[PDB]
């Protein structure tokens, strides 16, 4: 915790920049990457499962926004995530929202927030990279392109990164781009989603926001099954400021808070979505996952996969592994043989 004590004082973005640099250098030396693997490598083989036609050695993965440009792909294997998702990328390179774009909320252990180098820089990294783990791609609309031209942006990006990806995630959820959450409306989403599905064979997913009405989510789920999409990703950062326990929230201004406050919504969303389109499509639960018992409530609610961002900043290097072994324990304690078996156990027994 002393490193965190040293690290929390410097601005969160600048601290991330340094942490980012350090992990990029660890991927440079192959043996130390192997050695960090050789320090916490045994992943219980039961945890491995195959979802939407791609298999995953473990269910826990890194949520988009950490490596947006795909510079430290190799580093993440040693950290012990099952799968990786490169941060949200827009076809044409976009400067992110100007500073200060990131704030800390210590007491709730939450943070508030599409800077990217484009599909070009990513494809170059994907043209000379040996994937230790399955890597995913999160696609987004460039801020400059209007709503009419947006469908072409989402399409144009999909072809560039599509073949070199394990799965595609469509980001219509993150609040930090104006008039993007509105695209989540079904009639606008169908042109976007249908176009991407045709352009690449790799499975495609859509990322929903947690601040949407219950009726809306049931309509978006009906779109996905028709479009035969792989999965639904729930949830992105929420705009609501309710429940926070770190002072001076009001001033900080626009953004999406992420972490433990979001958890209660992400579970509810996961509960609803799994009952409706559980069998037809996969579900990945993201947002506010920090402990093994928290992750266990997600897996038993039908989350085939789990990604999280906030946990890593506060948890540390062990955090990835302790979740896995914690889940692995529950699987042995439940008499389960693999991961798919335990998925949706809390729901089926109902
Ligand atoms: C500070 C921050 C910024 C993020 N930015 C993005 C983003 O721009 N695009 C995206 O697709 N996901 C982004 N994410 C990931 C999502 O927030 C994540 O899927 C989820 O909503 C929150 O995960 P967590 O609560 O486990 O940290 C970001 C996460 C954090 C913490």
């Amino acid at each position: 915790p002393l490193v965190r004590r040293l690290l929390f004082l410097i601005p969160p973005e600048h601290a991330h920049k340094l942490v980012f640099a350090v992990l990029r250098g660890v991927a440079a030396v192959a043996p130390v990457r192997r050695l960090l693997r050789r320090l916490l490598g045994p992943t219980d083989p039961v945890l491995a499962s195959t979802v939407f036609g791609v298999r995953f050695p473990a269910p826990l993965g890194l949520a988009a926004g950490f490596d947006k440009d795909g510079t430290a792909l190799s580093s993440w294997g040693a950290m012990g995530f099952g799968y990786a998702e490169i941060g949200t990328v827009t076809a044409h390179p976009q400067p992110g929202n100007p500073a200060p774009r990131l704030f800390r909320l210590a007491d709730d252990r939450a943070l508030l927030n599409f800077n990217n180098h484009g599909a070009r820089a990513l494809a170059i990294r994907l043209a000379r990279h040996r994937p230790e783990i399955p890597i995913g791609v999160n696609i987004g609309k460039t801020k400059k392109t209007p709503a009419g031209d947006a469908v072409n942006d989402y399409r144009a990006s999909a072809r560039m990164v599509g073949p070199l990806a394990s799965y595609l995630v469509v980001n219509v959820s993150s609040p930090n781009t104006p008039g993007l959450r509105d695209l989540q409306a079904v009639e606008s989403l169908r042109p976007i989603l249908s176009a991407v599905r045709a352009e690449t064979s790799t499975p495609v997913l859509v990322k929903i926001a947690p601040d949407l009405s219950d009726s809306d989510l049931d309509d978006i789920a009906d779109l996905a099954v028709e479009l035969d999409l792989a999965g639904i990703v729930a949830t992105n950062t929420t705009v609501s400021r309710d429940g926070l326990t770190t002072p001076g929230v009001d001033r900080l201004g626009p953004g999406g808070i992420s972490g433990p406050p979001l958890a209660q919504r992400a579970v509810q969303v996961l509960r609803r979505l799994y009952d409706r389109v559980g069998d037809r499509l996969a579900l990945i639960s993201v947002g506010g996952i920090e402990t093994a018992d928290d992750a266990w409530e997600r897996i038993t609610a039908g989350a085939s996969l789990l990604q999280g961002y906030t946990g890593f900043i506060y948890g540390g290097e062990r955090w990835a592994k302790d979740i896995h072994e914690g889940i692995a324990r529950r699987l042995h304690d439940g008499g389960f043989g693999s991961l798919h078996e335990a998925v949706g156990s809390a729901r089926r027994r109902q």
